[PDB]
């Protein structure tokens, strides 16, 4: 289930983080409006850009902690507030997060690994609800 999936992802976190984020960028090319430095690069080129690997891993490091601190796939309000208030998130809306989780769930369903995709769908929806509650537009 959800808790085991956190352990699965954490066991290969940089690889999973990059592959999920790439699936997001490739499913929603317009989302590069928020990632000007990732424009004009193939997947393999992005994986050789230092900030791409380091930032994507740090994003997923924190995402797994938020997932781990959740109860029944509902995140803590403190974690939602932190995600809304981060300076690096100033330009974001909940639709950005909704699309990330759609791509993440699609990736899990297409993988050979045995993920609880429905729980990640709920987690993404509940994170969006918590972000709106904490004041993200
Ligand atoms: C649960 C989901 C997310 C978590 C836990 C998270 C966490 C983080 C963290 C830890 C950083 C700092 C990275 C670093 O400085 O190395 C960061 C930066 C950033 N995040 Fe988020 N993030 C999430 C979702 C998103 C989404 C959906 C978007 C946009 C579609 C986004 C856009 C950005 C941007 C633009 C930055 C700064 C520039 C960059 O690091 O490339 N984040 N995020
Ligand atoms: O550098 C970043 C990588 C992935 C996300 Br999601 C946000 C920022």
């Amino acid at each position: 289930g959800f808790k085991q999936d956190i352990a699965t992802l954490r066991g290969d976190l940089r690889t999973y983080a990059q592959d999920i984020f790439l699936a997001f960028l490739n499913k929603y090319p317009d989302e590069k409006r928020n990632f000007k430095n990732y424009v004009g690069k193939s997947d393999q080129e992005l994986k050789s850009m230092a900030k791409f690997g380091d930032h994507t891993e740090k994003v997923f490091n924190l995402m797994m902690e938020v997932a781990d601190r959740a109860t029944d796939c509902v995140p803590l309000a403190s974690d939602a507030s932190t995600l809304v208030q981060m300076k690096q998130h100033s330009g974001l809306t909940t639709g950005n997060f909704e699309k990330l989780f759609v791509a993440l769930v699609e990736y899990m369903r297409a993988s050979g690994q045995s993920f609880d995709s429905q729980s990640w769908d709920r987690f993404g929806k509940n994170l969006v609800s918590a972000l709106s509650s904490a004041g993200m537009k």
